[PDB]
């Protein structure tokens, strides 16, 4: 379902988030969380402002 798929994402989210934080990234990871926002509204706040407070 969609669920597992935004799961799987939200864990490439944290996924590409540890990498380009391991590569040093700041305007695309501050960028990011702007990239992340239509997909935020597509679950609860819960799990985005927790996300949020993650990045």
């Amino acid at each position: 379902n969609d669920e597992e798929a935004v799961q799987v994402k939200e864990q490439s989210i944290l996924e590409l988030g540890s990498l380009l934080a391991k590569t040093g990234q700041a305007a695309e990871l501050g960028g990011l969380l702007k990239y992340v926002r239509p997909f935020l509204n597509s679950i609860s706040k819960a799990k985005a402002a927790r996300l949020v407070r993650s990045l």
